[PDB]
C-alpha cells in the first residue's frame, strides 16, 4: 500500500487555472492593481461554482493581474514547482492567447512569459512540457484565425492547439478552418468536448477538427456507440475529476463515471485542469479517487501509463517515464 501519487504526465491543465490567491495578490500589488475583493479571504469566498461559465467569470478576471513577462513566468513557475512535488514528469500546458490579447497584453508577452519558464523546466523541475496554445470557443473563428497566424510568424513555442471556455452553442464545427490551418501547420491538435457539451460534440471534435485527444469526455457515456469508437480507437481522454465536481457536471466525486470508463476500455488520465480553483492538484485528484472510490495502486498505475502513453512526448521520455511508472507500482503494493 501507498499514500503516494504515481509518476504521471498532466495533459490537461490550463496555466491561468494555476493562479492562486496568495499568486495574484502579490501580482495585484506588484503591478499597483486594485482588486475586487477587500481581502483574500473574500476572494476564497467566491470559489462556489454553478456551471462553467460561473467558473470562467473568475477565471477571466483573475486574469487582470497578469501584465508583464515575469507575471506569466513567475505563474508558471509556481505551477511546475507544486505540480513536480505531485510527481508531474511531464506537463502540457494550456493558455488561453486571447484572454490577455482581449485585455492588450501582447502576444509576445504571454508567450515570452509562459516559454521562458518551460524552457527550464526539466532543468529546474524535472518537467518535461510542451505548450499548447488554447483558443475561445465563445470568440470568433476569425479571430482565433488571425491570432493563430501571428503565432506562427512570431514563431510561438507552440507544439499544439487546443480548444475551450464555453461550450454549449458554440460546437467544435465552429472552427473547422482553425484546425485545418494548424493541422497544415503541423501543429498537434486536442479539443474541450464532452464537459458540458453533447457526446455528439466529442465526434464533431474528432472528424470535422481531427482532435488527437478528448478533454474531459465525460458525456460521451450518454451514447452507446461514441463510447464504441472511442474504446475501438484508443483516443485518449483527459478526464478531471475534481473540475467536473467543482463545476456540477458530477454530483458528487463518487458519482463520477471513471471508474467505469477505466473499466470498459477507454483510455482515460487524470488531470486538475484548473488546480487554484477546483481545490487540488494532480495527486490530490489521486487522492481522492482513491479515498472516494477506491482505486486500486495498479488502477492508479494504468491511469498514469495512459497519461504517458498518450502525450505528446518523445517515444524516448515516455520509456523512461513508463518504466518509473512500473518502479512505483512494485515499491508501492504490501508484500
Ligand atoms: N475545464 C474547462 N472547460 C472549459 N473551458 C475552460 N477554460 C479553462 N478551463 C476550462
Ligand atoms: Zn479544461
Amino acid at each position: 500500500t501507498t499514500s503516494t501519487a504515481p509518476p504521471v504526465a498532466e495533459l490537461h491543465l490550463h496555466i491561468e487555472g494555476t493562479l492562486q490567491p496568495e499568486l495574484i495578490f502579490a501580482l495585484a500589488e506588484r503591478n499597483g492593481i486594485e482588486l475586487p475583493y477587500e481581502d483574500i479571504e473574500e476572494l476564497r469566498e467566491k470559489y462556489e461554482f454553478t456551471d462553467l461559465q460561473s467558473f470562467l467569470d473568475l477565471y477571466y478576471a483573475n486574469m487582470a493581474v497578469l501584465q508583464t513577462e515575469q507575471d506569466f513566468t513567475d505563474m508558471t513557475r509556481a505551477y511546475l514547482e507544486r505540480a513536480a512535488a505531485g510527481g508531474v514528469r511531464h506537463a502540457e500546458i494550456m493558455m488561453d492567447p486571447q484572454a490577455h490579447t482581449s485585455r492588450g497584453v501582447a502576444l509576445e508577452t504571454c508567450v515570452n512569459g509562459v516559454a521562458n519558464a518551460l524552457a527550464t523546466s526539466e532543468e529546474d523541475f524535472g518537467v518535461s512540457t510542451l505548450l499548447i496554445a488554447a483558443f475561445l470557443r465563445d470568440m470568433s473563428e476569425d479571430s482565433a484565425l488571425e491570432v493563430l497566424d501571428q503565432l506562427l510568424a512570431m514563431h510561438a513555442p507552440i507544439a499544439g492547439i487546443g480548444l475551450d471556455s464555453a461550450e454549449v452553442g458554440n460546437p467544435p464545427s465552429k472552427f473547422e478552418r482553425l484546425y485545418q490551418r494548424a493541422a497544415e501547420a503541423g501543429l498537434r491538435r486536442i479539443a474541450h468536448a464532452g464537459e458540458e457539451g453533447p457526446a455528439s460534440y466529442i465526434t464533431e471534435a474528432l472528424d470535422v477538427l481531427h482532435v488527437e485527444r478528448i478533454d474531459h469526455g465525460i458525456r460521451c457515456m450518454e451514447d452507446t456507440d461514441v463510447v464504441q469508437r472511442l474504446v475501438a480507437e484508443q483516443v485518449p481522454l483527459t478526464v478531471c475529476p475534481l473540475s467536473n465536481v467543482r463545476l456540477r457536471a458530477v454530483d458528487k466525486l463518487a458519482d463520477h463515471p471513471l471508474p467505469e470508463m477505466l473499466a470498459i476500455g477507454l483510455n482515460v488520465c487524470v488531470n486538475s485542469d484548473d488546480p487554484a480553483y477546483f481545490g487540488g492538484y494532480v495527486d490530490d485528484n489521486f487522492e481522492q479517487l482513491v479515498k472516494v472510490l477506491e482505486f486500486s495502486v495498479p488502477e492508479q498505475a494504468t491511469l498514469a501509463a495512459n497519461s504517458i502513453r498518450s502525450s505528446f512526448a518523445s517515444d524516448a521520455r515516455k520509456a523512461v517515464l513508463l518504466d518509473e511508472v512500473t518502479e512505483w507500482v512494485k515499491a508501492s503494493v504490501t508484500p
